[PDB]
Order: C-alpha cells, then structure tokens, then sequence
C-alpha cells in the first residue's frame, strides 16, 4: 500500500420552507471552487478550500450539482477502487437540515449514493462477469442509537421492545465488528433496493422544529465484494482472492436543544447524537496532527461509532467525505464549525492497499 | 539359526466402514506404520520387517492375496522339502481380517489353499520310482490349557468334551497322546476335514461379536520323504520328516471395560496368559538369533511347549498380525501392533504437515 488522503466534498442545499418564512439572508457564496463565507459583523469574509465543491443552492446557475453529478463525482472513484481491492468509506456530516439522508439514499424520484452505487457495481458486474473472476456480494445495514447497535434488515417480532441490541468486539486482526449481525447475500440490484426499503423502515426517524423527518440514529450501510479470480496453475485453481468493503454512512446533526424544541426521548437521543458527534471531531482533529509528525493518541473507544468506524476514518482504507451546509445565517456557527472540520479532514492521509488474503498461503510470500 | 519372520496386514474398509464415513487412523511410509489418533494429540510409530497395505487397490504395492503368500508363507514350502520344520502363527482381533488372509474366500484364496495346493504340486513335480512322499494331518484344540481333538464326532451326551494329556519323547520332543491322525491325498481332504473341525472349535456370542473365537487352533501336516540310496544292496529306507504347523490364535480382550463374569472371564484369562508366554518365547528366540545367551520357556504353557520342536533348533517362523485402519478398533490396533512388534515403540507428537497450502516454506525459503 501507499499513502492516500481523504477526499473532502462540500454541498450546499437551498433555503428551506423554515429560512424563508423567516426570511434569511444568503451567506455562503462559491468563489468558482472556493467556498467563502461573508459573516453579517462584516468583520471578515472566510474562504475554505476544498477537493471539490458542489452548488446546489440555486436551480438555473451554471454549476448547478445535481444528484448523478455528485455520483460521477465522488462515489465512481470509490466503485472503481473497489473493483481494484481496496476497501472504500464514505460519510456524510453537517447539521441538522443539511441534507445527508438525501445526499445518500435520496427520495424515491430522486435517488442518492447508496442505490446509484449499488446498480452501478451490479452492472459493471454483469458487463465483466466472465468466467475468469466469479463474484460474490454480502450487504449488512446496522444503526447506531443511544449508543446501542441494532440491526435493521432484522424484522421486529410481534411487540414493541422489538430493538434487540447487539454489541461490538475486537477482532484482533480483522479489527471491530458486530457480534450478531445478520449479512445477506446480493444477487441484484433489486434485492438491494427491497432491503434498504425494508431498513428505512425500521430505522430510528422523528419529526421536529428544524425537519419534519430527521434521522435519530447513524446508519451504516456495507458491503462485502469479494472477487474470486481464475488462473492457470499446475494445481488446484481459484485461490486468487480479493475481498474489498465499501461502508456508508450517514449520520445525525448537531441539533441545539432550543429550535428544535423538545422533551424527554427526543432530548436524550439529541445528547448521545452530540456526545457522539464530539468524539468524532476529536478523532479527526487528531489524525490532522498525526499527518504533521506530532504523537497524539487516537481517542476511538469513546463512542461505538468511532470504534466500528476505525479502520475507515484512519485505518486502511479509500476514505471521502461529505459535508452538508445551508446558505442561511441563522446556521453560520454550525457551517462554520463544519466547513472547519472538513477542511481540517483533508489533511488525513491512511494507509489502504490490495486485499489479497494470500499472507502465509504461498502468493504474499512470493511477493 | 533361525529367525522370525513378521508381518503386518492393514485391511481396507469395508461398506458398512464406508457407508459411516468411519475415519482413517492407520497410515503407512513405505515401511513403517504410523496411528495418529483423532484428537491430534500422539503419533506412535511401528516397524515391521514386512507390512501389507490392503487399503487401496490403487496405490503401489497394493498387497495381493499372492503377494502375501509369496512373501511370508511360501519358502516354508522351500525349508518344509529341505527337511525342516515351520510354523505359521495368525493373530488379530475380530473384524480385522484374520481369515480372509489365511483360509480365503471361494474367489480370492488364501495361505491355507495355496500352501496346500502348492505343495500337493511340488510334490507331484517331485515324485519319482526313487523317491516319495507321504502326509498325514491332524487338528486340536487349545481351551483353558486343555487339550481337544477337532476331528472326532461328538458322541450322544450333553457333551464330550474329552481332554487329551502331552508328554515328552525323549528323541521326537513332546507330543499329544491319543490325538489322531488321518492321511491326505488332495485338497478336497483337507478342506472336508478342517470344515468339520471349525463347526466342533469353541465360539461364543461375546460382546464384539456374535462368533469370536475362544481357543488356539493348531493344524499339522507331517511330510515323510522316503528316499534311497546305494548301500551295496537293496536301496532302501533314507527317510526325513518336517512339520508344518498353522496355529489361529484367539483375541486378547481386557476384562475392565469388557465387563465379563464366569467362564468368559477364565476364556479370557487363559488366552491373554497363553499370549503372553507366547511373546515372551518369542522374544526370546529373536535373541537367540541375534545370538545371545538364552532360555526359552517353553513349558509355561501348552501350546509353546508342544509346538517347541517348530520354533527352536533349525526351524522357521512366521507370524501375521492383522489390523483395521477405522478409528473406532484403536486400542484393538495400538494393542495388536504392541503384540506383534519385536523391538520398539517409537512415539512422537506432530501437527506441522498442514503448511496452509502447497508447503508455504518453500517459497519463504
Ligand atoms: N438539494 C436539495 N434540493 C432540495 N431540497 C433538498 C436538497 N437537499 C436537501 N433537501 C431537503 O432537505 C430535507 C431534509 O434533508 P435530510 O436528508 O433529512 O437532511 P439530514 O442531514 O438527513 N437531517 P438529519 O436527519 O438530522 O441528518 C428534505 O425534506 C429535502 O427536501
Ligand atoms: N485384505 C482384504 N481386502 C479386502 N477386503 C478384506 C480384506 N480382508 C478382509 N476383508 C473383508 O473383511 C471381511 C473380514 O473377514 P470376515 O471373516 O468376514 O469377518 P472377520 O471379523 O474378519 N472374521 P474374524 O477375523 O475371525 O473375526 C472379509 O470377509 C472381507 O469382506
Ligand atoms: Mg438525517
């Protein structure tokens, strides 16, 4: 393996019914790729950099980011990683209103990351699926809640205490995993689309002051390829094999206790959102001071997300990243803090490389 | 002088083995013989001077019913018409094969009919106006170090068990008294006679088997070469004798797991002692050979001290030990291949073989 960064993207959504009944003024304007933010003191104007940056605030404008753009743009180069061995991660963050469970799964007339990637990777599947390399797909899609585990693709039986928690162990190799999940297996893009259908149903979703639907549980949707290759050997054939993960993810928002007004349930899924939320910062903030030379421990084990999500944030593995922000000025703190630890992700850098599952068989030797 | 000659035979599977997927626990290297048990824990060793790996027909050396007379049976013939004796001994527990080995099938012989029939041809080579010969035969019983006779009808009582005495000759060693003798001309007599004989040995419905048997079966055949030679006279009257003797011995059979009470544990008894005297002669005649001062106790039991004119002195022994390879028959295996080795166990401990494909040592080499 070699070193590679984490591809940082930004999206900005339009107004929504709520900053135009409480008529906003526009603060985040695009610089060409730039993206700059003009702050109602006027003390200054900042400007963020980014790998890309993605407009789709308007509707007309040239630059116009529609949902295939975003595909061809950020989740291809992951498919084609892929495809080439490499596990893959991309994540979603911004606040509540951003736009991360559109980004990702989008609405049933406009469909997201998760099902374009999917029917892309079937498809070149079927294009290249002679009989040198036989393919073989597995899916799981878990969530995240209080910082309990639940498996979604797993129908409830006949009540209500139906979440039946699961919990994470340390495979001393493998790294994290999720004792109990139920993988199923992939034959097409069809059986994908019933068991999301199935897990967004089931999955955690609540109406509030700033969403009507807004997700109160992280979700993570994998994928295990697993490529078995042919060769012409003087023994037994197929042992070149190369299983790649691609894991996506959309989590929850910021949310401060005071717009989103609530009580009880709503209120403690709010705070382990944000205690979460936090710990991903610190952990990011401290692989941007690893990729300077510094000694800093990676704070991991302080939330289940991060401990699942370990190999991918740092790790081994293709990472990206979306970062969702409004052009309001009611939300300025939050795009600010935001588009901060974006910019600040960039500087990550991980180690990923061909997943040959050959040490100490014969072919990593004879490498 | 002499020297004893001893072989061992692993059986293949048979359907029923086959059927339950039984696992395979006995394996060879050319020569040697290895047990690895199924709990991967002990791999004991054994060596043989000669092994007949019945298993698979296809591998090299695949043990022949010919292949094993070739080997083992048939220069006794060579030693029997140069006026010497021998003995044959089979030994093995239940399932293992002893019999399909010696006495065979109607389609696939064994080292019975092709001794017999062999020698009934070399004879008939043989014969000429100046010289002649002449066979005589005879089958007793050993049971609880008593003596029986096989060849005589069982009278009208509820039973006629009629024991039998030994006493020693001076000049022609020790011997049975009263046993009988009958003379041979073919095969047909033989096999009429030793089918007889085998519905008479003592057999009984154990734990192991519905017929397993319980006494050692002794099968002699007295061959008299009467030659002549020139004495300034009548040429008459150069006469040499040999024995050949086929003993079947029983099984050995612990009494702790075995639970067995009355006249099955005496059965026992005495067969595991008669074995282990057997051994120890045994033994002792390999140190004889190798040339060694020894003593052969041969009168610690019946059927050494009446068979002590066909071990010692210039004769030729013979002994085959047959196993099953099933995981199920260990200790029989581990206990029958103890019984036939001569001069050691060799135990080691390995797991190292399975190198996670194609000998991945060689590439880190
Ligand atoms: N490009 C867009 N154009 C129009 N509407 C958009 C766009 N992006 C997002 N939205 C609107 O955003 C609303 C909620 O977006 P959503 O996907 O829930 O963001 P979110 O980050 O998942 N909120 P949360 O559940 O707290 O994470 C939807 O009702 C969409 O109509
Ligand atoms: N070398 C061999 N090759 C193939 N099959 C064999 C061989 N030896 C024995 N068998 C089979 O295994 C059977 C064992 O002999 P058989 O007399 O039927 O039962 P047994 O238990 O061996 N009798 P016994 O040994 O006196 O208790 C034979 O009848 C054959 O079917
Ligand atoms: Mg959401």
């Amino acid at each position: 393996g070699s070193n590679s960064q984490v591809t940082v993207a930004v999206r900005v959504r339009p107004f929504s019914k709520r900053e135009k009944t409480e008529k906003a003024s526009q603060v985040v304007f695009t610089n060409g790729e730039e993206i700059t933010v003009e702050h109602p003191d006027m003390k200054q104007v900042y400007s963020f950099i980014y790998d890309v940056s993605f407009w789709s605030f308007d509707e007309c404008h040239p630059g116009y980011a529609s949902q295939t753009t975003v595909y061809e743009t950020l989740a291809a180069p992951l498919l084609d990683r892929a495809f080439e061995g490499y596990n893959t991660c991309l994540f979603a963050y911004g606040q509540t209103g951003s736009g991360k469970s559109y980004t990702m799964m989008g609405l049933n007339e406009e469909p997201g990351i998760i099902p374009r990637f999917c029917e892309d990777l079937f498809a070149q599947i079927a294009k290249k699926q002679t009989s040198e390399v036989s393919y073989h797909l597995e899916m799981s899609f878990f969530e995240v809640y209080n910082e309990k585990i639940h498996d979604l693709l797993v129908c409830k039986g006949e009540n209500g205490q139906r979440k039946q928690p699961l919990r994470a162990r340390e495979h001393p190799v493998s790294g994290p995993y999720v004792e109990g999940l139920s993988m199923n297996v992939v034959s097409s893009y069809s059986d994908i689309q019933s068991w999301l259908e199935l897990g967004n149903k089931q999955r955690a979703t609540a109406a509030t002051g700033m969403n009507d639907k807004s997700s109160r549980s992280h979700s993570v949707f994998t994928l295990v390829m697993t490529q078995t290759k042919t060769e012409v050997v003087e023994g037994e054939e197929h042992d070149h094999r190369i299983t790649s993960r691609i894991n996506l993810v959309d989590l929850a928002g910021s949310e401060r206790c005071s717009t989103a007004h609530s009580s009880g349930q709503r209120l403690k899924e709010g705070v382990s959102i944000n205690k979460s939320l936090l710990t991903l910062g610190k952990v990011i903030s401290a692989l941007s001071e690893q990729a300077n030379g510094k000694r800093v421990f990676i704070p991991y084990r302080e939330s289940t997300l991060t401990w699942l999500l370990k190999e991918s944030l740092g790790g081994n593995s293709k990472t990206a990243m979306i970062a969702t922000v409004s052009p309001a000025a009611s939300n300025i703190e939050e795009t600010l803090s935001t588009l901060r630890y974006a910019t600040q992700a960039r500087l990550i850098v991980n180690i990923a490389k061909v997943n040959e599952d050959m040490n100490a068989k014969l072919i990593r030797e004879l490498k």
